[PDB]
């Protein structure tokens, strides 16, 4: 790539935020050289969903010292579901496996999977705390699904930045955050996301894979993170946190999809 592709990039995004009442958060990283296209990189953003790539990585560094963790079963009641549980709801009475949930919550974004997570973790600063712990001074999980969606202007309450998001992102998926085979076990849940294919997804190559978790919340919230891998290239992170002024808003796939695209093409 080249440093003038990528200041290019940069006017794109601009111009890409110009067109809608919103604002536009945006980090994409090639770890070939740590080259960097980013808008707003150090702004606070709601991360809604986005933040159950960190929950399940802390769940795989528990597991790391707990050989019964990830099979353990863990029961609930109907009752006990919140909204948008759609793999949980299946499940009621004996529950499922603590890896079921990690793949339930990256892959569905289920709801009840991620707060049965959170409080097997011991709650919202056990979330942050791991983070802290792979070098993340920025992210906070302040509260549980879905009250962590309300993404209120100005609420710092749930939030992180692009740069620290995306920083954390390179050392799970492609650092060494993780162990080799935890890592490769996040890696493979996010690839198999359901969720994702209208946004990072949608605005790079055929042959490049995508390990990605988005979030969607108020105020027209719509993210994406994760890690595109190019065949014969270096990985490529990306993070893109959108957010609007009305607290009515839609989210916009097409934005976060046109984001990723300028860097993808920008990067090669």
């Amino acid at each position: 790539g080249s440093h003038m592709r990528n200041v290019a990039a940069e006017q794109q995004l601009r111009e890409l935020e110009s067109t809608f009442d919103g604002r536009l958060g945006f980090v994409a990283l090639d770890t070939a050289t740590g080259a960097r296209i980013a808008h707003r990189a150090d702004e606070r953003f709601p991360f809604c969903s986005t933040f159950k790539t960190m929950l399940s990585a802390a769940v795989l560094a528990r597991s790391a010292g707990d050989a019964a963790l990830l099979q353990r079963r863990i029961p609930y009641a109907k009752r006990d579901l919140v909204r948008y549980s759609p793999i949980t709801e299946k499940h009621v009475g004996a529950g499922m496996t603590v890896a079921e949930l990690c793949a339930a919550t990256l892959q569905y974004s289920d709801n009840t999977a991620a707060d049965l997570l959170i409080a097997l973790l011991g709650g919202p600063q056990a979330v942050t705390a791991y983070a802290r712990s792979i070098g993340d001074a920025t992210f906070r999980l302040d509260r549980r699904e879905t009250e962590l969606n309300t993404a209120i202007p100005g609420d710092e309450r749930d939030t992180t930045t692009p740069a620290a998001m995306a920083a954390s992102v390179r050392r799970l998926l492609v650092g060494d955050a993780l162990g080799t085979a935890q890592r490769a076990q996040l890696n493979a849940w996010m690839l198999g996301n359901k969720t994702g294919d209208a946004r990072i997804r949608a605005g790079v190559p055929a042959g490049w894979r995508v390990a990605d978790k988005t979030g969607t919340g108020d105020y027209g919230t719509g993210n994406d993170i994760g890690v595109a891998y190019p065949p014969d290239r270096a990985p490529i992170v990306f993070v893109v946190y959108t957010t609007m002024r009305s607290r009515n808003a839609q989210a916009r796939d097409d934005v976060i999809a046109s984001a990723a695209r300028i860097a993808a093409r920008a990067f090669v």
